[PDB]
């Protein structure tokens, strides 16, 4: 759960929660109500409230004084099991998160929303199950539950399904489906419905199985839909689906052992052990050779990617062993090696026209061409002591990404998608493509989306569904954090919004 997040409370507004609702160890997390991007932990100790900020430019959340964290998640996960100190450097515990009532971040909570606009959507994009709640109209300050029940089977309006309306009062702060508990926020109230369906007298079962969904859209629809999330309602959509990183803490064990600990650009930013890149055939003498902060993303709903960090110097072997063993075919590099004068990613391939052996790889730079926002590497890699090994590494360099925030325009990364996607496409049987940026989440995951939507839309044109938040929470499933901010978010529809409109021009 990630009740401890309040997306709509001021600075003092938290002081006053934690001073009186609060104890020494509670701790809440809030967005800047100006600066996007910009975060603060407030938490109480000795009958005070510090606040620490953490500040997300695209790459990852960087706490003061503490670590950097693919998500919030994570950050507090990593916290209240374990370190947080202040300026002074006395230690900061995380208790009792202090849970937020607010259901605007909630998939189901629609809001204004009137009775037949939600019937409407339930009867034409629902199914059995599906469920939202709204505000009542008729009683003000009141609630209404409306579900969809039925046989999913057929294809009429054969009475086979209904909607039903349940009412909620709100009694001083508290919801009730006018009898039995009185709980303190309507997510209580859904979360109980949802294990303890209500049952009519006559038998049916108001089982709340999912939130009604309104963001898979016709491709076709795009420039509406961003339209109406423009008057923000990027900002609402956005953190309904940061909300729901509580659902994807899946073990990172392997990434933690003291044997990779360096083999990691940032110590908390790691693989999920299901998806992680395994690397076989090591060398016997080292003990742990099978290890890369790398995962495969493999779309669910016919081109894999690898999601990983810039190498760093005691990995480059690391890297190579794991394009040679998949069979990629094409790198995606989505940073300078370096930026506002610190390393992000350590140059893994030879000088034009040189030779280099990686461990038991060798890789040849055999010409370097140069583009507006991208310079491509031909790279010629091989194992030593194998010739009949070696293949070509396309290696695609974006270099104009800015150094925070996002680029203003998406066609350059649209035109540099689309050559790499037919690079890959001209190869047969080419393996996943990888993808990196300085610690392969923010920039990685944005890439790898806008990737993903764009193909699904270049194979079945302007008439396929495509749906933006279902899709990164899918991505977000195989790596930590996969899309860090609101910017990038933005972005990615604007990309897809922009690869339309230019199909629709030819
Ligand atoms: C309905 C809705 N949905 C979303 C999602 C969204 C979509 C689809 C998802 N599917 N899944 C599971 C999964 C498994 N694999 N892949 C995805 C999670 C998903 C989320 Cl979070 C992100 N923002 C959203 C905003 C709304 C509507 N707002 C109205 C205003 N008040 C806040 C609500």
């Amino acid at each position: 759960s990630r009740r401890w997040f309040h997306p709509n409370i001021t600075g003092v507004e938290a002081e006053n929660l934690l001073l009186t609702r609060g104890v020494d160890g509670s701790f809440l997390a809030r967005p800047s109500k100006s600066n996007p991007g910009d975060f603060t932990l407030s938490v109480r100790r000795n009958g005070a409230v510090t606040h620490i900020k953490i500040q997300n430019t695209g790459d990852y959340y960087d706490l003061y004084g503490g670590e950097k964290f693919a998500t919030l998640a994570e950050l507090v996960q990593y916290y209240m099991e374990h370190q947080l100190k202040e300026k002074n450097g006395d230690v900061i515990e995380l208790k009792y998160p202090l849970n937020c009532a607010d259901p605007t971040s909630e998939r189901w909570f629609h809001g204004h929303l009137s009775g037949k606009e939600a019937e409407k959507l339930l009867t034409e994009k629902g199914k059995h199950g599906s469920f939202l709640v709204r505000e009542s109209q008729s009683h003000p300050g009141d609630f209404v539950l409306s579900v969809r029940t039925g046989d999913d089977k057929g294809e009429s309006n054969d009475g086979k399904s209904k909607v039903t309306h349940v009412m909620i009062r709100c009694q001083e702060l508290k919801y009730d489906v006018g009898g039995g508990e009185r709980f303190d926020s309507l997510t209580d109230l859904v979360e109980h419905y949802k294990k303890n369906p209500m049952v009519e007298t006559l038998g049916t079962v108001l089982q709340l199985k999912q939130p009604l969904n309104t963001t898979r859209i016709n491709a076709a629809e795009i420039e509406s839909r961003v339209r109406e999330l423009s008057k923000q309602g990027f900002w609402e959509e956005f953190e309904t689906l940061q909300q729901q990183e509580c659902k994807l803490l899946y073990s990172r064990k392997e990434g933690q052992r003291q044997e990779n600990k360096n083999k990691n650009r940032y110590k908390n930013i790691l693989p999920f052990d299901h998806t992680r890149v395994v690397l076989h055939d090591g060398d016997p003498n080292e003990p742990v050779s099978d290890y890369i902060n790398a995962n495969i993303i493999m779309p669910e709903f016919k081109k894999s990617y690898i999601a990983t960090q810039g190498c760093l110097q005691n990995t480059v072997n690391d890297f190579w062993r794991m394009v040679f063993q998949e069979n990629s075919r094409v790198i995606v590099m989505t940073t300078k090696e370096v930026e506002r004068g610190k390393s992000k990613c350590v140059k893994y391939w030879p000088d034009e026209y040189a030779l280099k052996e990686y461990g038991v790889m060798r890789v040849r730079n055999v010409k370097e061409s140069a583009a507006h926002d991208y310079t491509l590497r031909e790279l010629k890699l091989s194992k030593v002591g194998q010739g009949n090994t070696e293949r070509t590494v396309w290696q695609y360099h974006f270099r104009t990404w800015p150094d925070h925030g996002v680029p203003s325009d998406p066609g350059g990364v649209l035109d540099f998608l689309e050559e790499v996607h037919h690079k890959q496409e001209s190869i047969m049987d080419a393996g996943p493509v990888v993808v990196h940026c300085s610690a392969g989440i923010g920039r990685t995951g944005t890439f790898i989306v806008i990737d993903i939507l764009i193909d699904i839309i270049r194979e079945k044109g302007v008439d396929c569904d495509i749906d933006v938040p279902k899709t990164i929470q899918m991505v977000r499933s195989q790596r930590s954090g996969m899309v860090q901010t609101e910017a990038q978010y933005r972005f990615i529809y604007m990309a897809v919004q922009h690869y339309i409109e230019t199909l629709q021009r030819r």
